[PDB]
């Protein structure tokens, strides 16, 4: 089992990182993909991947911080990407919940990263918050299908899901929301989407799945996400772990 999207580089783990890692390790979580989307979070991610063998890095620039993105950050990320542990360019996309960065700048920075991924020949990890259509529109126009990737913690509909799996040959990743009771969409997506297109994550410290809602997430909780998807699709737990793992390795290597 792999946690394909985890912020171990977050400040909330300063004090107990090694223990958090260990608990995930003992629970069956073999590999984890740390996401650096900032100057600071990127540096932390690079350190962590050199620190732990089973830790891989995905680096890029978060849409919320699109205004801070400069040509120097672009070049910097480009050379950093040479690291054999950096397997994807990420947490790029659009986010309309915060206003730090206007939609205009976000789109620009988004396009630039897609071009970066193309040159680096690496898949992209997409962050989308309340900007679904604008986001798919850009992945189509820039021919993102050329690099492939993940619609991380997918917060849209199955109709949009098919667009991501059919036109774009992208995978869909689910986290805690799939265990939420009153939010039916994440579950409907879990059931609709082919097991050959799904991946699991926690995006910890955020969005803990039941029965830990309201508490800081931890990659070990990804087991709960797998469990729920197994029940939702009438599959075995072991089958889900193996399928999502097969998928992650095929997308990243
Ligand atoms: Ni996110
Ligand atoms: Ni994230």
């Amino acid at each position: 089992l792999i946690d394909t999207h985890v912020h171990l580089n977050d400040e909330q783990y300063d004090d107990d990182l090694s223990e958090v890692i260990t608990r995930a390790r003992e629970a069956g979580v073999d590999r984890m993909f740390v996401v650096g989307f900032n100057k600071s979070t990127i540096e932390r991610a690079m350190k962590l991947i050199d620190e732990y063998d089973f830790l891989y890095g995905i680096i890029g620039w978060h849409p919320v911080d699109a205004i801070d993105f400069t040509e120097e950050h672009l070049e910097w990320i480009e050379s950093l990407a040479q690291h054999p542990k950096v397997i994807g360019i990420g947490e790029m996309g659009l986010d309309y919940h915060w206003d730090k960065s206007p939609a205009d700048v976000q789109k620009e920075v988004f396009r630039k990263q897609i071009a970066l991924a193309k040159r680096l020949k690496l898949p992209i990890i997409i962050h989308n918050r309340e900007a679904t259509q604008d986001c798919i529109d850009i992945l189509l126009e820039e021919h993102a299908e050329e690099v492939g990737g993940i619609m991380h913690s997918f917060s849209g509909s199955p109709e949009i899901a098919d667009i991501v799996t059919n036109k774009l040959n992208f995978y869909i990743s689910l986290g805690g929301p799939v265990t939420f009771k009153n939010a039916k969409q994440p579950k409907e997506v879990a059931k609709h989407v082919s097991m050959e297109r799904l991946l699991v994550e926690t995006d910890a410290p955020y969005l803990s799945p039941h029965p830990y809602r309201g508490k800081r997430n931890e990659p070990a909780r990804v087991t709960l996400v797998a469990e729920q998807i197994a029940e939702l699709k009438g599959l075995s737990y072991e089958e889900v772990c193996e399928q999502t793992t097969k998928n992650a390795e095929k997308l990243f290597n």
